[PDB]
């Protein structure tokens, strides 16, 4: 048993009652779906390639909707805490369980990401991905910031939290701020 969050009666994986999420890492260089770069260009601000930022699965990104530009949850922050688990063959156990806060600045669409981001309802509606998680967080890794955490697709618990001050200030520059 590599996955430590066990499915509840509705199939949703949890760990001591808290909901779990799967995670992956990505590199693509795009500005992304919250507009965190210069208007009209596909160029991200450097901080949006360097900091702890995430592309959640589509139905969380837009709070049940399908908009892939200025989703409802752009600019939210989530605290992810490793459980020690992982999907066998698709991750590993991390060296510690320090929690890390990430800011939503992009989206992981269902199309082309069915295994991890193919979840057909928002959290709380008992819809899960193919590995049993109600939400997925794809972590930006342009500058190796996920490797610096030594995270290889860890299973995590997840919660929304207020953003740290520096990430709030960064988000103010994104086009979707106040949309
Ligand atoms: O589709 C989500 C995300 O997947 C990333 O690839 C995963 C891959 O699915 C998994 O089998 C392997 O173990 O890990 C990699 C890295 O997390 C891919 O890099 C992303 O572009 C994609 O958005
Ligand atoms: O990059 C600006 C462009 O972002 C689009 O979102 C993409 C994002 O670029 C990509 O990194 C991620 O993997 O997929 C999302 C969703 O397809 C956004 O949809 C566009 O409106 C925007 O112009």
């Amino acid at each position: 048993r590599a996955q430590l969050c066990q499915p509840d009666a509705h199939g949703v994986r949890r760990f001591n009652g808290r909901p779990c999420a799967s995670t992956t890492r990505y590199v693509d260089g795009h500005k992304g779906a919250c507009g965190c770069g210069q208007k009209g260009s596909d160029t991200p601000f450097p901080w949006n390639l360097q900091k702890h930022v995430t592309a959640p699965s589509e139905r969380y990104f837009d709070d049940g909707g399908s908009n892939l530009w200025c989703g409802k949850n752009c600019g939210k922050c989530v605290r992810l805490t490793p459980t020690g688990g992982f999907v066998p063959g698709k991750g590993g156990a991390p060296p510690n369980h320090n929690p890390v806060v990430f800011m939503v600045t992009n989206a992981c669409p269902i199309n082309g990401n069915e295994e991890w981001c193919g979840i057909s309802g928002k959290p709380g509606t008992n819809h899960v991905n193919s590995h049993g998680y109600e939400v997925h967080f794809d972590l930006q890794d342009q500058v190796g910031q996920v490797e610096a955490l030594h995270w290889d697709n860890p299973e995590v618990t997840w919660e929304e939290v207020p953003c740290p001050g520096d990430l709030q200030a960064n988000y103010q520059q994104c086009e979707c701020h106040n949309s």
